[PDB]
Order: structure tokens, then sequence, then C-alpha cells
């Protein structure tokens, strides 16, 4: 949204936590929180870690990026009842999303997620 913001990022903490769920999977890196979930893998990476048997990482193949997306999007809003702020289309077809419509939905995964506290591993 900023013209031109640089010192101090507000999704700086955010973007920490998914890098760290995705850390690990294949052909998975996330590095931003615009382009690193227009394929949708990156979401399904986080769901299925938690539950495999709502999403097939196996069967997501990145040029099934719309698919991959809707999947995610209509099992978080049937198990979570979230409703997707963009279609699995357009997060395909838009080249640079807005930072800022992603965090705010990312988010929702944030906090429905991170719930009681517990020692690091």
């Amino acid at each position: 949204g900023s013209s031109g913001s640089s010192g101090d990022i507000r999704p700086s903490k955010l973007l920490t936590w998914c890098q760290q769920q995705t850390e690990g999977y294949q052909h998975v890196n996330v590095t931003d929180l615009t382009t690193s979930w227009r394929s949708g893998l990156a979401l399904c990476a986080i769901i299925h870690r938690f539950r495999p048997e709502l999403i097939n990482f196996d069967s997501l193949n990145e040029d099934d990026a719309v698919e991959n997306n809707q999947l995610a999007f209509d099992v978080a809003e049937r198990e979570f009842g979230i409703p997707p702020v963009t279609t699995g289309k357009e997060m395909a077809s838009a080249q640079e999303p807005d930072k800022l419509s992603m965090v705010m939905y990312l988010s929702k995964f944030y906090e429905l997620f991170r719930g009681t506290p517990l020692r690091p591993v």
C-alpha cells in the first residue's frame, strides 16, 4: 500500500510463521506474502501439514494452480468456514496481488492455528 515503505515491515513476524510451516516441503520457496501464494501450494502445505487427509500436495501439481487454490479455499470454507477473498483463477492470473488483501487473509490461518503457547520443539 505504502508508496515506498522501507525499514520496518508489518507482516515481518507473520511471514516467519508461514515460512516455518512450509519449511521442509519440496518445490515450495516462500519469500513473500503475495506470489508465494499465487499457486496455492503454499497454503495447502500449511493445511495438509496438520490434516493431510484434507489436502494431498502429492496431487497438487504446479500447473494445476487454479485447482490447488480452490481446494484450500473451499476446504477452509467447509471446515474453518473462512470465505476466500480471491478466486483460484484470479489468484493464478494476477501476477502481483495486493500484499494487504493477502496478509489480512493469511492472518486468519495464523491466529486460527496459533493457539496456546508451547515450548519450542
